[PDB]
């Protein structure tokens, strides 16, 4: 299957700030609750989308959020000296993460894979931004300058990329979403950041 990227990012392309949740959002972080978490209801078996994360967002979570509720997860380390639990998987590189999911919930599993998301940091953004399978991008972009050092990869909303990513129709995002969605920027917090959803031909 093909791999799905989500990230909230400033007009500069700035990914996190020098302090812990440089930007706080309630409203936007349910946004990324429901996408990552949203799947169809089969009868005889069990859906299930699977987040993979870098260790540095894997260490950020709040301790009662993690590991990411009625999720997959899949933490990337390659040193792995990592105490990860019982049910988290943890795997070397993307690719490495791939062969473990489809090895381990394949055609005897009662629990299937929905969709797959890509949720940072910037180094596993970097490999998955440089994967066959990568062809959409679940971005939030903050009308705001906020000091950032860390920053997205590639400018994919910039002209010199245009005729390879392409910015999805509102109601193209609300249908891969599986609800209707603001239109337009939204306030929060004297902060205003818009839900864009962009693909690319595979
Ligand atoms: N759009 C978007 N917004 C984000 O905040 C975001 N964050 C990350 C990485 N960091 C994080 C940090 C915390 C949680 C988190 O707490 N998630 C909970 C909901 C928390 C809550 O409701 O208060 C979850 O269950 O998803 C997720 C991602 C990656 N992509 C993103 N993408």
């Amino acid at each position: 299957k093909s791999l799905t990227l989500i990230v909230a990012l400033t007009t500069s392309y700035g990914i996190g700030r020098s302090n812990s949740l440089p930007w706080k959002l309630k409203k936007e972080i349910s946004y990324f609750k429901r996408v990552t978490s949203f799947v169809p209801t089969f009868d005889s078996f069990e859906s299930m989308n699977v987040v993979l994360m870098g260790r540095k967002t894997w260490e950020s979570i709040p301790l009662q959020f993690r590991p990411l509720k009625g999720r997959i997860n899949v933490v990337i380390t390659r040193n792995e000296s990592l105490d990860l639990g019982n049910g988290i998987h943890s795997a070397k590189s993307l690719d490495h993460a791939l062969e473990l999911l489809y090895r381990t919930y394949g055609s005897e599993s009662s629990v299937q894979i929905n969709r797959i998301f890509v949720i940072g940091g910037a180094q596993l953004y970097k490999a998955a931004m440089d994967h066959p399978k990568l062809d959409r991008i679940m971005a939030t972009i903050i009308y705001k300058d906020i000091h950032c050092d860390v920053f997205f990869p590639l400018k994919f909303r910039d002209k010199e990329w245009s005729s390879v990513w392409k910015k999805e129709k509102h109601s193209d995002l609300e249908s891969w979403v599986g609800t209707k969605v603001p239109h337009g920027k939204i306030n929060e917090d004297g902060f205003d950041y818009e839900f864009e959803m962009w693909t690319r031909d595979l």
